[PDB]
């Protein structure tokens, strides 16, 4: 009955592309849980159990963005809906395929908040398990057809806009699917196409933010790329050089969210802005977005005096940051961010906390080509980054495992503030039988704050003892140790603490601004 | 004045966005937008329609949107006025109609304070609406007049790009709430503040036409030249891709190995009966992100199909024979039937149709009765509220579609008579939406509208002088026999007229059983 | 099967006080349609069917406010929820016990957003499990849940009545003896006292949903029509600008009359809001305090009482004289005529635009008569069917008195725009109940307080009633009183044409005469 339909949707979930499922122990959602662990024992899926329902949501977000695959979370309590709120809100604004699973009880009379209405791509409730053995083969099709609907809506198969989905199974040999493990209803990924005429030769600077696509025809133009954005060309432009120049056009890739000059440039009424997104949503600053497109058709090529003015200032800004950082006495988050950037090698995965770390890496001018950079930029919360990295590693390392290469699994390196660490410190607690990453190292830049009693809050938390209590490898190191100790393999998961200073950081940026 | 500057700006961008008609319902909080709309109508930039009842006003907008294809905006005040658009918004959702509900509201600061005519307005429609966008309360800040304009125009384009499906390929209703307590110019050349070019959603799919395949064309289906030769059971509101029709009654008598499902087929229990048959694979080809669960065995979904081979000529001859067999059963029993029924009048209307006409059907019986008579849709624009298939607003939707089709013809510049718009509705739907006939003297009236009502008890009792209704709203009405329908429809008359045909609902079961028995 | 659940759910409604259920035919069969038919045939409930879903909801509102009992609406279509919106919003803002019935089938899923904002509670019964042994306890939970719906609808525990959504998913088990409800919940006594000094010059503004306060009977009170009067010292609304009250007592939820809002929004006048429910209104946040009753200190200054009564008389005369001096027949004249024709025990239903204001200007005395208006949202829709429902519930309660005297007449004064809005509500099948003493007075003027501001429609109201087989007469104002006394059909209308052009001149004369 109920268990027959639990096993069938799990088979179709795997067929649809689901590889990892997150789960919290609770009273409800027992039959679906058993069908999951049946598949986890077999090895068709990998199961992850956590106590904290909040961090499980972010863990699922990590598993999703790690390999770009749909990930499920199993709700088993009345607290789970509220706790998964933060993760579901991120998955909505970051377009992360997150399938939230529930088991409502329909034979009882008549909790849930209203964010499910605003955040979720589709709230789909399956039918009740029926005692109609003659019709079960007919009930199979709808169960597998409905499961394809939540998979298509989560991955944005027809909308080109991935996001979270609410899947509800009511609760009072398995029927086979199609041959060759194919999904019941196969919908190929849609190609969302919308061209836009753009005269390249006009002085153009390209701002690529979160969710940005790659356009090879824009590879030559000078581009200010956020860490999370992929890079189409090899002509970088530092974010701090932007005020020095006065562009006449701006191509906007995705959802840029960083840097005060970017906000003012896109808001300038005299400068027209063209936004190129991969999904139906398009951003605007002060309503200055002039046109929206999937891609741009390009007429001409920019004049090299523009090209060389930008390229010179780009070197001017990068040198000013590199020079002024060396001049500074104490180690700061910008120094720590620069330390991680120099120590990175292609094939790595980089996870950044959504506060200062992502900002600082851009200031350090990190080159991201060959690197996969992940950050919870949809809502920009300081929550759940520890679990996001753990999940990102587990999804990334799992791809290498299936890849079959006999290589050391790629490193996953995370950079988070102390406030981010303490928030999600509970994400470090993992059961012995639950999957644990093999090459994850979380750099914690402790500055006792982020960016006098309220603005910055001191906590005096012993990060080392906290890591010790959860049975994870920790080591307090100085800046120069980072690059060396990152290369040296240790435990599969380790936390590297680096002390930092805030008082000196304020003057440092003034010195950076004075050398420009 | 902030409220008037806001109103005149969002009206300008809506006009720039392709809004040619605007339905308006007057009230206290409606003033700033009502003035802005009047200056746009008096200047000839839009054609405004004032209606008294908001519910039928929303349906008047649906017709204006489907008759030409442009986004239509409606304006009303706070309170029960916006609630009256529930039924219209619900229909626009399932029918993908670019309806911009523009509501004036007392400031949100007053919500919960007990102020008269205020309610939980924003989000009233919930998930039925494509997007609920709220304009900021226009603040007294002339130092930012150049900045407030950009955000106002940028937001209006979002309302327009959402209602028309400019980037989602999924049109539908949008809730635009504006609280209220030289006009700043837009872009040069009259272009939208934020331009959105034509979008394409593409999902090709390998389909083998050699396999015995039938096509089921539903509401909102696209035209696919690859499938023009296949036998298609096409609903009236579905555009026909070819000249190989298949009657729906013929579908159960055939054995297809394959079925292509265009749009959203709703009609016909046999279609639903066949869709559940698992052995036959189903291929759903839609135009937008939505695709129907009417079949549980849907193998795959897409936007278009790439074909391999061609259907066997034996298969084509089999279906054509069955199609002719089903039409003959309908013809023979209808002629053999002594009395005149709702199917009789439905067959008469279809025969009097000529290419270039616009057919508007009551969503319950007429659509079924027209498809059973097997009307040829080619060259004819068939409109019906098939989103929710409610009895509401059929009259107003025919009126708007007439006004939209006629006005679109006047823009062609061709110097001939405006094309006919004739509608077929039952008495029950007619008496319900009788409020829609009421058009003010200054408001646009259709030039060639003929509402054909097929009166019978029901279709529980009601006895109603249909002529007295039309007299109450000053609409010319004559009562006709079934055989005189064609000639009267052929002879043009007033700009808007009603033709009532008395029909009998008793023998409907006797007639239907004969057709099923004649197969 | 599920019919046993349906049979007991209706039984608890009848036990709880439901006496009228409104129904519409639709796409899927009605929730508990069979159980209602038998109760209708047995005479335990009266049943009204309608084709228009929007009219049906407003009809139920009248059925609820006519006598004060909860009323159910059973709706069975995809357009059903959208069409009840306006009536449900009105029920919420007027605190009307309206129950809405649903029957969702939970064996696949995936309704507007107003249901969360408007209904006092949303309860769905458990699906009827097919098990005979546990039906003893299953009867109890069924009847426990139906009482919850009733208690939420009538505000039995919350003192705030309103709309409720009840969903029943798809011999009879007995209730408690003596036909009493399963879960007995008595009407709660919501109490909140407030110290008010009556020595200070105080005026009382009583609006929709106000309560009666005998200790406040002495004060001069500007009372809306739908407000119950608690004293014999009235004060015309047009005397308010000529007075300087140092205190204002706000009974209920006032809406009408510009001067009250100016006085209620005065920063320098303390406003004490006395309500019968948890909600309280404010105008520009000037409500210094809230309560349910007043504990009084002192008495009003006789000079203050003198002046108030003096200005009340002066305002009474100004409108009566300018009404007479004015040549043409305005909407104020028909409103004044209807007011003079009323007799104690009558029921009056007022359209939400000018009629509810105009009868207030004519100085109507509501003592002894029951006044009704859809003031929660002040909507122009559903007025004729609200009157129909009010007349039906009113006559039914009078019929339950058993008295031999003729049923009390229900009179309704509505504008033309409100008439054509709800014209469809007139079509009532012979199968359905029809009022016996309902009289509808239509003040026709092609709009009321210019292509947009006023909508000229030029409708034949006589031909429209002819169409719906309703008795109609186009009389004059002088003859309104006599025709109104002489009884006619159970449902009859009287259309009196009125001019809007002379209105600006007439109101100016009253301003000049004040
Ligand atoms: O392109 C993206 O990835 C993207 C993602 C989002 O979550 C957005 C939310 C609001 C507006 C625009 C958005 C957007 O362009
Ligand atoms: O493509 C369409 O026209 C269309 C439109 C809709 O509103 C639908 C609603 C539910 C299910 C399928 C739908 C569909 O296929
Ligand atoms: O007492 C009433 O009738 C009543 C009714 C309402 O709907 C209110 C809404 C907001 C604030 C006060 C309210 C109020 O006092």
């Amino acid at each position: 009955p109920s268990t027959t339909q639990a096993r069938v949707v799990v088979d179709e979930l795997i067929r649809g592309g689901v590889r990892d499922v997150v789960l919290c122990p609770g009273s409800r959602n027992a039959p679906l849980a058993f069908a999951l662990q049946d598949a986890d024992r077999s090895g068709r899926i990998r199961l992850h159990v956590r106590i904290d329902e909040r961090t499980a949501g972010y863990l699922a977000i990590g598993l999703a963005i790690g390999a770009g695959a749909p990930v499920c979370v199993a709700m088993t309590s009345g607290t789970a809906v509220a706790n998964l709120g933060p993760a579901v809100v991120e998955a909505n604004y970051a377009r992360v395929p997150l399938i939230v699973l529930s088991a409502n009880r329909p034979y009882e009379l008549l909790e849930q908040l209203g964010y499910f209405g605003t955040q979720v791509r589709a709230s789909i409730s399956l039918g009740l398990a029926e005692d109609a053995p003659e019709r079960t083969s007919a009930l199979n099709a709808t169960w597998r057809s409905a499961t394809c609907r939540v998979l298509a809506a989560a991955t944005g198969a027809r909308t080109a806009n991935a996001g979270p989905v609410h899947f509800d199974i009511p609760l009072r040999v398995t029927p086979p699917g199609r041959p060759a493990g194919k999904p019941w209803t196969y919908t190929p990924p849609v190609t969302f196409d919308q061209p836009l005429d753009i005269d390249l030769s006009v002085d153009t600077v390209v701002i690529s933010g979160h969710g940005a696509g790659v356009h090879p025809n824009l590879a030559a133009l000078p581009t200010v790329a956020e860490p999370t954005a992929p890079r189409s060309g090899d002509n970088p432009l530092h974010p701090l050089a932007l005020p020095l120049l006065r562009p006449q056009q701006v191509i906007m890739l995705g959802r840029p969210t960083l840097h005060r000059p970017v906000s003012v440039l896109l808001a300038d009424a005299e400068v027209p802005v063209f936004a190129l997104t991969t999904g139906p949503r398009w951003p605007d600053v002060s309503g200055n977005s002039q046109a929206t497109g999937t891609r741009a058709v390009t007429t001409g090529a920019p004049r090299p005096a523009w090209l060389d003015r930008c390229a010179a200032m780009n070197r001017h800004a990068i040198a000013a940051v590199r020079e002024q950082l060396a001049a500074h006495p104490l180690t700061t988050g910008l120094h720590v961010a620069a330390a991680v950037s120099h120590a990175l090698r292609p094939g790595d995965q980089l996870v950044l906390g959504a506060s200062n770390p992502v900002r600082d890496v851009a200031l350090a001018g990190l080159d991201t080509r060959g690197i996969r950079v992940r950050s919870n930029r949809g809502v920009a919360g300081i929550d759940g980054t520890v679990s996001t990295a753990i999940g990102a590693a587990l999804a990334y390392e799992g791809a290498h495992e299936r890849t079959g290469s006999p290589d050391s699994p790629p490193r996953t390196i995370a950079l988070i503030g102390d406030l981010t660490f303490v928030h999600d410190s509970s994400g470090l607690l993992i059961g012995p039988t639950e999957p644990i990453p093999r090459s994850l190292t979380i750099v914690v830049s402790n500055d006792n704050g982020g960016g006098s009693r309220i603005f910055g809050t001191p906590h005096d938390v012993d990060v080392g003892a906290l890591c010790r209590a959860y049975h994870v490898e920790s080591r307090q190191i100085e800046v120069d140790e980072l690059g060396p100790t990152l290369d040296q393999p240790g435990a599969g998961m380790r936390v590297l603490e680096v002390k930092a200073d805030r008082s000196s950081l304020r003057q440092l940026h003034a010195a950076i601004k004075a050398a420009l």
